[PDB]
């Protein structure tokens, strides 16, 4: 099948809060709510594509940030892996720039069960920070 890496931003502010967006109704993973980010692109480093996207789809440039997790998710059609970027500096305030509903979350309140399966674990090693 497709086998993809996709970098990720988990985007912390000094409230213990995360800006989650959510993903459109015709994607993979419809209407999940997601750390921003995407693919790697070819001839791009995961740090590279972590900056690359949150630029893209939430209007911040991460900086001093910090791989939390990289782990490998088999979906029903296709393998990933995905890499948790920790940022908890940046430039610029983040917004849905492409669009789509973003807003910040509260840590403690993150419900797994409205992300994809595979963030399972990064949503609970965050709550033990
Ligand atoms: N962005 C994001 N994707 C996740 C998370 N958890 C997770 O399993 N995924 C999966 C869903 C998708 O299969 C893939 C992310 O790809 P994407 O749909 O964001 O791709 P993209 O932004 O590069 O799309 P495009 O703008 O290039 O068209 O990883 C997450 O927290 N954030
Ligand atoms: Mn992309
Ligand atoms: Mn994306
Ligand atoms: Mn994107």
């Amino acid at each position: 099948m497709k086998k993809l890496q996709i970098a990720v931003g988990i985007i912390r502010n000094e409230n213990n809060e995360i800006f989650i967006t959510r993903r459109a109704a015709d994607a993979h993973m419809a209407n999940k709510l997601e750390f921003p980010g995407g693919k790697i692109e070819m001839g791009e480093t995961p740090e590279q594509a972590v900056v690359r996207e949150l630029q893209e789809e939430v209007g911040i440039t991460p900086q001093h940030f910090s791989l939390f997790e990289k782990l490998e998710y088999e979906f029903p059609d296709r393998h990933i892996t995905l890499w948790f970027w920790l940022v908890e500096r940046w430039e610029g305030e983040p917004w849905g720039k492409e669009g789509q509903p973003g807003e910040w979350m509260s840590l403690v309140g993150l419900n797994a069960d409205d992300f994809p399966p595979a963030n399972e674990p990064v949503i609970a090693k965050l709550k033990r920070l």
